């Protein structure tokens, strides 16, 4: 079910398109659905992967599609429900299970044990494949493909982040799954330099509710090319395709 | 602080531009920030006004700026916090107070009683003026000026709306404030509608939105939308 | 299905039991279940009535029972869902429908239109009857019968209440339904008469979440007798009976 | 500072009282306030210690008092806010800060950073001292003193518990603070633990953890640290 980026970007980027590397934000272009809250459950892998599919349907279909993380939690045998999972495993099971359910047909119950029951789903929403995004290609992928389901190495500082300029530690190993929804640049005073410097960042959608960070989001530092990774973002990185 | 529509539309509409009256949606074209939730507080006036400014900043500065409704609730002496307010009064106070704060500097605490404290804002974001939009000119104003802060007469049916073709009643008097973010047309008979962004969370309406019937000219109002109607200007 | 207060109190109040009119709080005696949130919906009548039943179950069966307001919203033909209803209508339909469902079998979706489907319920939880509480008997009924489903005249001040000593306006007419869960007394300095004065109060459980009032509760003034009504509480007042 | 158990219990256990080792539940006898929720913040140490003081005030003063965890998170210098703390440090600081605030005066906003401002409080609610409960005195201390603030070794299984007979793993080391609110039996003896992750965790916010009749068996290292505050 995996395609190669090399082939996919040829299809999605227009022939004569020039990438703007300074700023692009899918929140301004109808590509981002409301932030969700995983409550007390390690289902980040489901929120990341399903949210990336929500975004792809918004972009490609220009309408609001809200899907069920609970269905993956209950039915994705390749993953471990609230005990954790993988981005690739999740997309594989989206395909093999016959698609996602709407959020209203299959509502979220977090750590409450629930049997898998797809007979509760009326309509089903499939993806065709998914594509791994190379670490030197995040801005291009984000601009032409859409938001990216990414791993992140989250710390306690990240857990307790309530907005403002992030100065926290990163985790050792990737331990969380979030979504990249854009990039930007602002002028920020640089204390090791003693003046205003360009500060490039990726915009990350988390799944800990809109009371975490900045409306559920965080800006993490990158560079103009967008190769620099803060907290190991996108070590695993995939966009779902219709 | 109020400018005139005839002058403003001259500066903003390119010469020889022709208006597409069928459809135009600012969510697609960089002009709409996510939906917020006022919680158990009657601060709709703050959300409508501040949201129209977020939309202008997006359109003119090409990045997402999130501003503080709580600052207005707390510090807008011309309004009454959670007990209600007015669109014009809210824009006047944004000007008189020295501008908006960021959402992160001054976070939303709804009906929690809280004193004005502008010391906690670092950067500030002003508007120069605002313009009243004539009722016969909403599509023109949306397309060339941007999202409009509007009054609406909301009913119980409107409160309980969770998606689909709206066929509920209207309220008896303007009682709420929302934002017009575009217009569209579907074939249902052609059905022309305005796209309204509300401040009751993304689990109201359709992700926080409702389509309200108009006509091709866009003169027809459902729920007395835009009886009061203003775009803020930078 | 309405019983007679006079006959009911004689069965529930022990012989030689003497009422303590100072203080009694069912939250300190295992008779009150968690505060819930009706969200954007006029289903207070269902929160009031179901909550009082949760309380009777807790008191009489000494275990935790959490029931479904959504079932009444969906299925109570004598009420009007999010547009409102009545306490007695609610109890009448609990009986006619064949009992309440658990909260987990039939979760709350507020203003989302939902068909009545009692096949979703596995176990059902009935009541036998209900009794109207006279305005001169609230403390006696609270102590020996239990928490009372009551009407209240809620104003905008009441809506925006976030705790502390209540001094807002009351509404004109009853427009809301809450639960009386107890009564108390504290000594409060009068600014003013320069004397401590006894302040008697009822304890009201609301259904606007834990972030309203004092953990979802409000203390409203009464007198030692408990006859005095603040915000017309208990104009209509009922206890369900197992 | 701390008090001594043998002094405290002789004074609090009535002369010729006899311990019922089978069941005693403070939820029924006027000693437990509603379950709260720490949200996304490691302030369990504050919920535990404050909750035990809410419990003591309820038993001794016979009315429900709600106190401020946020005050301790913001103001306890010996602890590290959302990054964690200790049961003794918490009690020390409520003594040294001059008491707890009402929940109304100093409401909870979890991980949202706030500076300590005690000017927000009118009335203050002090404790006089607190006492450590020996390994072999949980049931006794429970019956005659009240709810105990305790440490617990909580696992992933524990975190994801939503009711029923608990058969999950225990944690490697104590990493959490709860309140013991009683004991019961159904063949099967247990302690009753009040948690601070909302009423939609466990059994309405509670978990029964296996013990024995004397109350010597400890599941999940409960009460490695074990204290009752005193008025
Ligand atoms: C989601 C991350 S979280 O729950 O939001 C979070 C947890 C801890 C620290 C910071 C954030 C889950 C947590 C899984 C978990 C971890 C510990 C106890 C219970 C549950 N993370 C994952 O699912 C990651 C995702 C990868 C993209 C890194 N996967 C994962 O941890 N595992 C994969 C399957 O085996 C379990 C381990
Ligand atoms: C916001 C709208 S709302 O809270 O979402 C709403 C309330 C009632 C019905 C429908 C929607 C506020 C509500 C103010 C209020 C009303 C009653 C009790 C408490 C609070 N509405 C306003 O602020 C309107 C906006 C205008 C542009 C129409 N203004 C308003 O009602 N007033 C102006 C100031 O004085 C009080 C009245
Ligand atoms: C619940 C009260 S509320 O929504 O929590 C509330 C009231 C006042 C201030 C703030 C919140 C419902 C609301 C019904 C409603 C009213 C207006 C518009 C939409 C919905 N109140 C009731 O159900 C009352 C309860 C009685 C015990 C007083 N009943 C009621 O309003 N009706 C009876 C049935 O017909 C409809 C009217
Ligand atoms: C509360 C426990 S918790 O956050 O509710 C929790 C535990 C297990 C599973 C899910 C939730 C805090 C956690 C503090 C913390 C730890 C790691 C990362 C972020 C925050 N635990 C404590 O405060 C314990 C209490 C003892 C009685 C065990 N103490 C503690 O962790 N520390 C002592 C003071 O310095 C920091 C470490």
């Amino acid at each position: 079910y995996e395609a190669n980026y090399e082939d996919v970007i040829k299809k999605y980027k227009p022939a004569d398109a020039k990438l703007d590397r300074i700023a692009y934000d899918w929140r301004l272009h109808g590509g981002v659905t409301p932030v969700k809250d995983q409550a007390l459950c390690g289902s980040c892998w489901a929120f990341s992967s399903v949210g990336s599919v929500e975004s792809q349907y918004a972009i490609r279909k220009k309408a609001l599609f809200l899907f069920s993380e609970q269905e993956l939690v209950d039915c994705s045998v390749k993953n471990n429900g609230c005990y954790g999972g993988y981005i690739t495993n999740a997309f594989d099971d989206m395909i093999d299970l016959g698609g996602l359910c709407s959020q209203d047909d299959y509502p979220y119950v977090s750590n409450l044990p629930e049997t898998c029951n797809l007979k509760r789903c009326n309509e089903r929403y499939t993806i065709k494949s998914y594509v791994s995004i190379p670490d030197d290609k995040f801005k291009e992928a984000l601009r032409y493909l859409g938001p990216i389901s990414i791993s992140i190495a989250a710390s306690d500082d990240f857990a307790f982040y309530r907005g403002g300029f992030y100065d926290g530690e990163c985790g050792a190993a990737p331990n969380h799954a979030v979504i990249l929804v854009g990039y930007g640049m602002k002028d920020i005073y640089n204390e090791d330099t003693g003046r205003m410097e360009k500060f490039y960042y990726y915009i990350i959608k988390n799944s800990w509710g809109s009371d975490w960070g900045e409306g559920g989001y965080i800006n993490l530092e990158t560079d103009e090319n967008g190769y620099k990774k803060t907290c190991s973002i996108g070590t695993e990185a995939y966009v779902p395709l219709l």
